[PDB]
């Protein structure tokens, strides 16, 4: 179970099973332990009021691949199959199930969230019979309880060459905000004259199905595909017609052309890769982390991932600083075009951030703690983070400036980076309060350590304000535009306090409280406001035991690992690397939960942080303040013989590290 | 019946009658054989799901001019009038009916889609008595079956000088997408104190009416006008109040000022004209073609015509390459501001084209096969053209570049042309596939010859991709930008293949199939990729007999005519000119149907192609690759003594051709 490209599960156990995801940045499909079923389907960009939080949410969508297979009238059941296995191929995001039905036949099924077609899915089914048999195949479109006012359609699209039978459903999100359309077809090898007749049943209010029978003779393979398209009014004004049009398009492209394009785009993604010699379990784990970030993002878009990407409804699908600080940096180094989509999300929501600032009495752009379709605040009102956790505005500015440092794209800086940096700096200039001593305070926030609520001069928040004001001033200089001199005057005098032991104080009321997650240590990395190695170490020594084992998210130990790598402490760096994610794993595919012993995978945020510990920590790679990627001193884990990182920066550099 | 400015019908025969249209580019009114009625009214820019195709459509609207006239209680009908005539004056788009009622009176009515007021219509009624009579006049607002949830209102707008009685209806398109308002008034010469009292009746669910009586002594003229405004929520947020405001405005402007402004704008349109000496029928036919293009377009807008303009619901009012390649070129030469509106339509919809490209797995802008309000794909899903007929993207690029070549407007090129040319070139660069020989293919399209479906390397499609990439590269140079070198490398190696006889092969599976319409011949004109006169002729010889007589649209023979004019073959040029439209005519006004012997006028696309045969063929006028309009060698039909074309290019040049 240490294949560097594949995650395998023998005999899935429904009593202890956390499904894996295939996704193309638009649709996520989460696996079921049951053969020929999927557990959950999530469509990006589609939000409505639904369950948690009384705010916008991702919606469970049509389980569009659900299929029933029968041999001579006997349905495939977990109790009448053997040699049942599931495999995720991380090289192409293929999820494959395989089993033997009694003594009769072997079945394999592989499904894909097509990498080049954001709204299209395909499953290919192969049946090898040891005896003459007849299969009955049914594809079910069950309207999930999350949707309402469904309609169930079926028709034949014909010409002299084809009969494309379309199984289509159209339904609405809870408040009617979004119309969803799904359209499925069966694609056969044998041609219009020889293909099986497709029957349509509409027996339930919330389910219809299409079906066929096929005779297969002993020693023969029969293979067919199910193609589906899933799209909403958030993506296209006419999703009903666009879903049918897409499935017709995909059917006439054919299985070979679809899979070739899918494979080409996955091959391109894996040109940026991390290779570890001496630790096959670490190699597999790091490939899973890259696989999830690549699956949960999309170049050449304005999409940004939620903390759980497309693995489910984690945090309602909202966008947080989890993108800017946790998932964005590794993607900026490996695939700047993915980072460009993440910051495009924020650029296209700058007007909503300006509206939030004005509603809360500030200038400029105040990005929300949680973002969804509009870019307005989406945080549940019972969570004080929505009203008071203000560092997200500085986190967006830091990612925008980093995008420019790595790419050197001055046209992007003029058109998109500067609008963001100028407006966010204007926010901080309005948010600070000057005291009698001439110092600038940021009073009454929720800290990055969210257990500290309604406190003053949070280390991380104040640091993000300092960096936002400095980076906006630097940006103005690059573009030849005059910045307010007040931005530098404020940045230079924002309070960062030390306790009597010389340790950075997390906030004005802080002595020795347990903390939820890294806060003061974030001034060392990522902010690099603390560079003195003795100060980095004294802050690590004080705070590293302040994070409890229980109910603390994977947004801490990866930073500890990275800082200890930068201090050239191999034992502590590797200790914190393992602690960052191994206590958070779920079987049978080692998906990552938010907290230690948690059961809510997949926490993409956690993977992003650990990828920083590998690339920026063990690899020593750094976003240079002057521009480009540089390498600083680092150490490898004792047991790692070689670390190779490919596709880094706009020059696509390879870095090799050894002992 | 060969008046060069007027189309006349004596005794309209309802068993064999195709109405003529008056339009201002916003409202079209199609004539009825019945006196004082109209058959159909169409409003541009208003689309909803309705009948054909299960996609957006134009909607039949209020027949707002419908009137009932009675003389001494006797209802005027087809059956009890004599000397009944209808006439379209193409000089000012006036449709006039005239008849005698027994021994009592002569009636004339003229209606207009006011050229300067997009949402306003007027009809003027004149009654000239031979005996004492009393008239009853009723104007009916019948909600058509295409609309729902109507409300029927009536009120008096008064001051010391006027009583403006308003007959208003408000209703909704089938899905509720669009609110329509119509508001009518009667305008009287005699003033407030003496004008007839207006009654209002609401006797039906779907009809209300306003009416009056008037005594007219023998040997007197009594005239009045009906003014109506028709507008939707697609045009204005509050159509109900805007319709009443417009009708009040028009009533207080008055008939003389309205008709004077109408006349001035029509006079300006006819400053660009085509005069033929020696063929009165050709002179009238070509005037009708110009009249329809002028009626179905509007300068200073983002409107683009459907293949049937505002003559009805042909092709659901969708915009196709029928604009860019067929109606756009003659308008660009005669009235560049009309062509500007046509390409503005596409510029405004560039973001929807980018969204289509991303949904179908391509880069840049992929214009839809059929466009309506949003710019998303609107093609019925059972038509494979929507998914696979890709040349439309190159057709939009070619029109954008031609607009710049004719006008030399570098400001327009920077703001609008280049956005289009850059995005459409990015699409083609992503659409091609390089083969082992280093050639570029465009695989699996529907050809311009739409009878060839899901074939490879269509001649016309590949030619449009070549031109799009070349023109985008030239555009970059005008603006001092370095185009991606890949655009030229791809353009120079896109496959255009010949068969063994040296004839341009229509597609990779083509031998000798019948074809729907011009495809390979379009490489000679309009693309001018084929300039060698022997190659042009070889291609004409092979393909000219491949277009069947039946069910083939008017998108072929005008090209044949133009190419034979350019080859200086007068007999063949004139043969194909006549064949292009004379077999497609419908009585009694010689309107043009789509196909030979068809009954679906008015096919504005057909008129556009024929006008190119006249201007670019017989007139030899050509868009110079280096900029401006040039004249190449041409011939006239034997029987044409002189061809005069006025208002050509930004210099408004007159060209005279003789034998
Ligand atoms: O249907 C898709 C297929 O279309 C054919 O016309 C092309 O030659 C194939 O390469 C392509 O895979
Ligand atoms: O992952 C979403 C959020 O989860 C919370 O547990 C953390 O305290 C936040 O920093 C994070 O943004
Ligand atoms: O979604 C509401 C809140 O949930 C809490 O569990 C997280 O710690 C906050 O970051 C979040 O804003
Ligand atoms: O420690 C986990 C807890 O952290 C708090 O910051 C959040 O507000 C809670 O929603 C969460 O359950
Ligand atoms: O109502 C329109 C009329 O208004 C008068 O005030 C003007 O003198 C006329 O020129 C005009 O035609
Ligand atoms: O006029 C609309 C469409 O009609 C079809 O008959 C032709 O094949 C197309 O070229 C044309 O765009
Ligand atoms: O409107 C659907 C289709 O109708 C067909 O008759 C035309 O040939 C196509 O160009 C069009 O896309
Ligand atoms: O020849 C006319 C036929 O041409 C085909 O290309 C279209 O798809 C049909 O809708 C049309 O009736």
């Amino acid at each position: 179970h240490q294949d560097p490209w594949k995650l395998s599960a023998d005999k899935p156990d429904s009593n202890n099973y956390y499904g894996e995801t295939v996704a193309n940045g638009m649709i996520g499909i989460i696996s079921s332990p049951e053969p020929l079923k999927v557990k959950e389907v999530v469509l990006a960009g589609t939000y409505d009021i639904y369950k948690r939080g009384r705010v916008s949410s991702f919606i469970p969508n049509y389980n569009l691949l659900n299929m029933k297979l029968a041999f001579n009238g006997e349905s495939v059941q977990t109790y009448n199959i053997n040699n049942y296995k599931q495999e995720l191929d991380m090289r192409n995001g293929a999820f494959t199930g395989s089993f033997q039905f009694k003594d009769l036949a072997t079945v394999t099924y592989s499904y894909y969230a097509l990498r080049h077609l954001p709204h299209c899915i395909m499953m290919v089914v192969n049946i090898n019979t040891q005896k003459d048999t007849e299969i009955n195949v049914e594809n079910l479109l069950e309207t999930p309880s999350s949707l309402n006012n469904q309609q169930n359609y079926f028709q034949n699209i014909t010409n002299t060459h084809v009969n494309i039978p379309l199984l289509t459903s159209v339904a609405f999100t809870p408040t009617g905000r979004s119309k969803i359309a799904v359209s499925n077809t069966f694609l056969f090898d044998e041609g219009k004259k020889l293909q099986p007749e497709i029957l349509h049943r509409m027996n339930d209010a919330d389910m219809h199905a299409m079906s066929f029978d096929k005779k297969i003779k002993a020693g023969k393979t029969y293979s067919f595909a199910l193609i589906g398209s899933l799209i909403s009014s958030d993506h296209i004004n006419d999703p009903y017609n666009e879903a049918e049009r897409l499935t017709i398009y995909a059917a006439l492209e054919g299985k070979s052309r679809l899979l070739n394009r899918h494979m080409q785009e996955w091959n391109s993604l894996w040109q940026s890769d991390i290779q570890v010699e001496g630790d096959p379990q670490a190699q597999q784990d790091i490939r899973s982390m890259l696989y999830h970030l690549y699956s949960f993002t999309r170049k050449s878009t304005s999409l940004s991932p939620s903390p759980m990407g497309l693995s489910g409804l984690g945090y309602n699908g909202h966008v947080f600083w989890d993108t800017e600080i946790w998932m964005f940096p590794p993607m900026l180094l490996l695939h700047p075009e993915i980072a460009k989509s993440m910051i495009e999300y924020r650029y296209q929501r700058l007007d909503a951030a300006r509206k939030k600032a004005a509603i809360y009495g500030y200038d400029g752009a105040m990005f929300p703690w949680e973002s969804a379709d509009s870019g307005a605040e989406e945080t549940p009102v019972n969570a004080l983070t929505g009203a008071f956790e203000h560092h997200v505005t500085g986190d967006v500015a830091i990612a925008a400036w980093q995008y420019y440092l790595v790419t050197g794209d001055k046209e992007w800086l003029k058109e998109k980076g500067w609008p963001i940096l100028k407006a966010t700096a204007e926010f901080w200039a309005s948010r600070v309060e000057k005291n009698d001593k001439g110092e600038y305070e940021i009073k009454n926030v929720v800290a990055a350590d969210e257990w500290a609520e309604n406190i003053d001069n949070n280390a991380y928040t104040n640091g993000t304000a300092i960096r936002n004001l400095q980076y906006a001033s630097k940006c103005a200089t690059v573009l030849g535009v005059i910045a307010p001199k007040e931005w530098t005057l404020i940045a230079d005098k924002i309070l960062i306090s030390k306790m009597s032991n010389g340790v950075t104080r997390e906030h004005d009321s802080y002595t020795d409280q347990n903390i939820k997650q890294a806060d003061a240590n974030l001034l060392a990395y990522p902010l690099k406001l603390i560079t003195d190695k003795e100060q980095i170490e004294r802050d690590l020594k004080y705070y590293q035991t302040k994070i409890p084992q229980s109910d603390t998210p994977a947004m801490t130990q990866a930073i500890f690992s990275l800082l200890y790598s930068r201090l050239e402490d191999s034992d502590q760096a590797y200790h914190w690397f393992k602690d960052a994610y191994q206590p958070n794993l779920n079987p049978p595919f080692r998906v990552i939960s938010e907290c230690k012993g948690g059961t809510n995978p997949y926490f993409s945020t956690g993977a992003g942080g650990v990828l920083q510990a590998v690339i920026m920590g063990f690899g020593g790679l750094d976003i240079d303040a002057a521009g480009g990627i540089k390498q600083v001193k680092s150490v490898l884990p004792k047991n790692w013989k070689k670390l190779t990182i490919t596709g880094i920066g706009i020059e696509k550099k390879t870095f090799v590290l050894t002992h």
